[PDB]
C-alpha cells in the first residue's frame, strides 16, 4: 500500500508532485491539475499528492513523479539497468553501493533499475551522470529535475535516512545542461539519428552523425565524443584502438575537418547546418 510507505509519507509533505506519460522511450511530466506539460523549475505547475494522484486517475497517465529541488533535502540516486531478469543486483559496483548507502530503494518502472532517495547533500565534485562498461549508469540530482516515483519497494528499504554522500566519490567520476542543450537543440531539429536498424551500415551513419556533431558543437571534440556516447549510435567499437587512436577519435577528427560551417549562439545560424535532418 504506496501511502503506508514512510518514504511516501516524507515527500507527501511536499506539493512538489507530477504525473507522467511514456513517449517513444522517454518520460514527460505533466501538471496534475490541467493535464498539460510541466516546467520543472515553476512551483505551480506541481500539486500535493493527493492531486497528483486525482490527476493520474483523472488524464490516464503512467505513474507519480517528484520534483527535486535546492531547498529541499532529498537527493535522487539513479543506479540504470542494474537488474536482471528475477529483480536481483547483477552489477558489482550497484551492490558495494547498496551495502555503503542504506536508504529508501524502489524498483524503477521499466523494471531494470533502481532509485535510492536520501536525505542529505551531494559533494559538489562529482558528475551527474556516470556510465560503465558493461551498460549501467549512475545518475545523481538534488535539484533541476523530476524523478518518477514508483513504491515498488527493494529489499525492505522503505524509509528515507539522513545519510552522508562522500562515498558517491568511488563510483561516480569527478569534475574539475550545456552538453544537455545541444542535446536537445539537435532533438528538436530533426538532427538526432535513429538507432541502426537490419539494413544500415552503422560506420557510415557514425560519420554522419559525426559531421553532424562538428556543427553543433563547433569543432569541440570532447563535446562531440560526449554527446556521442550518450546517442543510440554508441558501441564498444567506438573505443577500439585503431592505429594510433580509437575509431572514435579518427572518427571525431575527420569530421571536424571535412565540415565548413561552425553553430554560433550569437549569430543565430540554425539554418546554416548543410545536412538535412532524419
Amino acid at each position: 500500500m504506496i501511502m503506508e510507505i514512510p518514504a511516501i509519507k516524507a515527500l507527501s509533505r511536499y506539493a512538489q508532485w507530477v504525473i507522467w506519460k511514456k513517449e517513444r522511450d522517454t518520460k514527460i511530466p505533466y501538471n496534475p491539475n490541467n493535464g498539460k506539460k510541466a516546467s520543472s523549475t515553476d512551483p505551480l505547475a506541481w500539486g500535493d499528492i493527493d492531486e497528483a494522484q486525482a490527476g493520474l486517475v483523472r488524464y490516464g497517465a503512467n505513474g507519480l513523479g517528484f520534483v527535486l529541488t535546492k531547498s529541499d533535502p532529498f537527493v535522487f540516486i539513479d543506479l540504470d539497468h542494474v537488474l536482471d531478469e528475477n529483480k536481483r543486483v547483477k552489477c558489482e559496483w550497484a551492490r558495494q553501493l547498496l551495502k555503503e548507502i542504506k536508504s529508501y530503494t524502489e524498483i524503477s518502472p521499466s523494471g531494470d533499475g533502481l532509485h535510492v532517495v536520501v536525505s542529505g547533500k551531494l559533494p559538489d565534485y562529482i558528475k551527474h551522470k556516470t556510465k560503465f562498461d558493461d551498460g549501467s549508469a549512475l545518475e545523481v540530482y538534488e535539484s533541476g529535475r523530476y524523478m518518477t516515483i514508483t513504491g515498488e519497494v527493494f529489499d525492505g528499504r522503505d524509509d528515507i535516512k539522513e545519510l552522508d554522500l562522500s562515498i558517491l566519490g568511488e563510483f561516480a567520476e569527478h569534475k574539475i545542461l550545456d552538453d544537455e542543450a545541444i542535446i536537445d537543440l539537435m532533438k528538436r531539429k530533426g538532427q538526432w539519428p535513429d538507432a541502426p536498424k537490419d539494413g544500415d551500415d552503422w560506420s557510415s551513419l557514425d560519420m554522419s552523425f559525426a559531421n553532424r556533431l562538428a556543427f553543433w558543437c563547433g569543432k569541440d571534440i570532447e563535446r562531440m565524443d560526449r554527446i556521442f556516447r550518450q546517442s543510440p549510435l554508441m558501441r564498444q567499437k567506438w573505443d577500439r584502438p585503431t592505429a594510433g587512436s580509437t575509431y572514435g577519435r579518427i572518427t571525431l577528427k575527420k569530421a571536424c575537418d571535412f565540415v565548413d560551417s561552425v553553430y554560433d549562439p550569437a549569430l543565430r545560424n540554425e539554418s546554416d547546418c548543410p545536412f538535412e535532418p532524419y
